[PDB]
């Protein structure tokens, strides 16, 4: 069970910070990253992402560019 912003969210959705510096960390529920899309290995020290979500639909963060342009790629 996922829990973001002091509220439980649906599965296949990571936590993302969407605060503009208001002082109240209020993340939002975003869908898991897809193929040929931008993804990150792991979240911050708190466990939250920026905008996109990590691979969770049968993908795997693989380096395709530089410096560290990690993208989602269906694992073999």
């Amino acid at each position: 069970s996922v829990t973001c912003g002091g509220k439980q969210c649906k599965p296949n959705s990571c936590c993302v910070q969407n605060s503009h510096g208001k002082g109240k960390d209020s993340p939002r529920c975003h869908p898991l990253g897809k193929l040929n899309n931008p993804c990150e290995v792991e979240p911050n020290e708190n466990g939250i992402y920026s905008q996109h979500c990590p691979c969770g639909e049968g993908l795997s963060c693989t380096k395709v560019g530089e410096p560290n342009k990690l993208r989602c790629q269906e694992e073999s």
